[PDB]
């Protein structure tokens, strides 16, 4: 990972589970942030990011004002604990990965 301790992410699980992202960058980046999700498993709520579903990975963009320094989003995904991975990429690089 370029930037170890840009990624930081909170678990919450009650049958479908939140995910509350915060992106410590040191600057504004146009991040992307790439989710798996186990099989049978869909995005069913997000905010202060934009979503698209590309590849077989949830993928999350800033909206105009989240770009950095310190970005916060979150997203609900169906399920129990459904996410497998997140990864972290900023001008093409992985900095950091969950």
């Amino acid at each position: 990972f370029v930037k170890p301790g840009s990624l930081s992410v909170k678990v919450t699980d009650w049958g479908n589970t939140e995910y509350d992202v915060t992106l410590n960058l040191g600057g504004t980046y146009d991040w992307v942030v790439k989710v798996k999700l186990k099989d049978g498993s869909s995005v069913s709520s997000f905010w202060s990011a934009n979503k698209a579903e590309e590849g077989g990975y949830v993928v999350f963009t800033p909206v105009s004002w989240n770009r950095g320094p310190t970005a916060t989003f979150g997203f609900i995904a169906t399920g129990s604990e459904s996410v497998e991975a997140i990864y972290l990429y900023v001008d093409g690089q992985l900095w950091d990965a969950w």
